[PDB]
């Protein structure tokens, strides 16, 4: 019972928490109906050594994800997304234990900020990754188009340094 | 004169040379230069990143001026691309404005409706010539970039070609 880096031996667990973890919002169904299994082998792998999906486990079940997409490009090396959190049942205890060890990799890695973009609807998100100490950063309109449908989006940002 | 094109790995040479040259305002050629690697160079310049395309102007056979185009190949996301590495010899604007031009023109061929850019944040000449081709603020990053211990503040600006 405790969180650990995923990687391509855990291909499997991902799919199944991504079949009903997120399945909520419209976003979460489209996601799966056409997403690469190329790609995400690839993130799983660790010659991809800045895109990392780490998971919640009790037992033998993955019960949260999420990815640390670190940005390898010039001067951005101190930056970070947090993307496609996935929770099953949404235990929201779990996942904001899922979230604070993501934090302490950052730090540990000298990551000084993380980002994550919020669909503008999705007010249980906003909540949550706001509890934990995530600020608005920007506004997006149409950030994310689905068919020909859009998608406003909300930026937070966390500093992982004793700034203030 | 000019001349418009995709540049290829061929044109590394010349494009190794354009940011030699210093002219940036904000030194981010130096920066670069110093910093980036040339296997990710000939990555983004290769026929195998399609959504990642370097575009250059050229007088006579002269690389005089460049800027990238970096479609968002995520999911939901593919509407959208960056532009990035602006370089300008001589901070030429009439070469520059004809660049962006054909850049926004081959984005609008790709179904890109929407396009950004990051600026240096004191950087108001940029400000002004984005502004005048269409791009306005979307938003202010604090610390968007560092190098070394050095960091930069940077505005986003966006345009919709729609």
């Amino acid at each position: 019972n405790n969180i650990r880096l995923l990687n391509q031996n855990d291909l499997d667990s991902y799919i199944e928490l991504m079949k009903f973890g997120h399945h909520n919002y419209e976003w979460d169904r489209y996601y799966l109906e056409n997403v690469s299994i190329d790609r995400l082998k690839t993130i799983l792998s660790n010659h991809t050594d800045y895109w990392n999906i780490f998971g919640a486990f009790e037992d033998d079940e993955l019960v949260a994800t999420c990815t640390l997409k670190q940005m390898n490009y010039v001067g951005k090396c101190h930056k970070a997304i947090l993307e496609n959190n996935f929770v099953k049942n949404n235990d929201e205890i779990v996942n904001r234990e899922l979230i604070n060890h993501i934090i302490q990799y950052a730090k540990e890695q000298n990551i000084e900020t993380l980002m994550i973009a919020i669909a503008s609807n999705n007010i249980s998100a906003k909540v949550f990754f706001s509890s934990i100490g995530f600020e608005n950063l920007a506004f997006e309109k149409n950030a994310s188009k689905i068919g020909n449908e859009y998608f406003d989006e909300n930026w937070l940002i966390y500093s992982t340094t004793e700034s203030s």
